């Protein structure tokens, strides 16, 4: 049974929550981005409507089969009427084609559910700036102050630099990155483009690829291995063996790989800036994990939060055990004390 956290109170709607079979009263699904712990359940049977961003929609299509009448696509920063109640998808800087959504009730409340989100200074100018927030359904994935990770700009030019020194010095190392979702296109994008390759890669990850709406994509990616000094690989496969294994693949063409595992947080950002980081190397095969993270950190959080004033908050995430749950709930009253709200 669908949770209460996935219900908007007050209107037909939900957030999220396709893997509970027919919910009772909902008349139409939200779905706020295209990563499977949130479409779960979805597929060409599903016969409700569903509203979603034009690139989610994309996807539900093509990679999904959903049928094109049960697919509503809506325009970001633009108030549109949904089953007679007001709403505005927002950019939520997380994975291409993400959205946070602004419901508008009847009864005046205003709620704000930010799907999965990197926060960012730059949301308090978009269509929030106008008006009061009573209730904030919020990612917190990262709701604790041991939550530090870089810039996505400085972790890009860690892995541009880093690459590029690398081939230069030998321009018979292949590169290879790691991928198990959309998100991150920006890591394997910007080394492809310092390198001047296409990158290279599956014909299902091409697919998926193809239904981002991203500028000029068909002049950065190819299912020709062989044209391709980039390849793109099932994160599983970024590990020494199966590295080795493809280095065979690839018929003598390279003597080195060099690849990159983008996480997000791990415990060595506890220690180590972004400069410092180095691989794990083994004969002529090194692997680099880069902190590149699509969800807001602790203080990123905080700052939005202290921002936007909400009444009251509703966790969407770490919400299974208690002791999170106490942790968070302490979070948001110290925040809420200091900023006097
Ligand atoms: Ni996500």
């Amino acid at each position: 049974t669908c949770p209460f956290y996935k219900k908007i109170p007050g209107t037909g709607f939900t957030v999220d929550a396709f893997q509970y079979g027919v919910v009772e009263g909902c008349t139409a699904y939200f779905l706020t981005h295209f990563h499977s712990d949130h479409y779960a359940g979805l597929s060409k049977h599903f016969t409700f409507p569903v509203y979603c961003s034009e690139i989610t929609g994309n996807l539900l299509k093509n990679k999904l089969h959903v049928q094109e009448q049960y697919i509503h696509p809506l325009p970001l920063d633009t108030e549109c009427i949904v089953n007679g109640v007001k709403v505005v998808l927002l950019d939520a800087n997380h994975c291409p084609g993400a959205v946070m959504i602004l419901f508008y009730l009847p009864n005046g409340t205003v709620i704000l559910h930010t799907g999965d989100f990197r926060a960012d200074p730059s949301m308090e100018r978009s269509l929030l700036a106008d008006q009061k927030v009573h209730m904030l359904y919020l990612d917190t994935t990262y709701c604790s102050p041991e939550y530090t990770f870089p810039s996505q700009q400085e972790v890009i030019r860690f892995a541009i630099n880093t690459a590029f020194e690398a081939v230069t010095l030998n321009p018979h190392a292949l590169v290879v990155c790691g991928t198990y979702s959309i998100g991150k296109e920006k890591v394997f994008l910007a080394i492809a483009d310092v390198l001047g390759s296409k990158v290279g890669m599956s014909q299902e990850k091409y697919k998926t690829l193809q239904c981002l709406n991203i500028p000029e994509i068909n002049s950065l990616i190819t299912t020709d291995m062989c044209s391709s000094l980039v390849h793109l690989l099932p994160m599983m496969q970024i590990n020494f063996k199966g590295l080795q294994s493809h280095l065979k693949k690839c018929g003598g063409k390279y003597n080195q790989i060099l690849a990159f595992r983008p996480t997000g947080w791990t415990h060595s950002n506890k220690f180590t800036r972004i400069a410092d980081v180095i691989p794990q190397t083994k004969g002529n095969i090194s692997i680099y994990g880069i902190p590149y993270s699509e969800h807001s950190s602790y203080l990123e959080m905080k700052r939005f939060v202290q921002w936007l004033k909400p009444q009251k908050i509703i966790p969407t995430v770490n919400v299974g055990t208690w002791k999170s749950r106490s942790t968070m709930e302490k979070y948001f009253r110290e925040w809420k004390l200091e900023a006097g709200y």
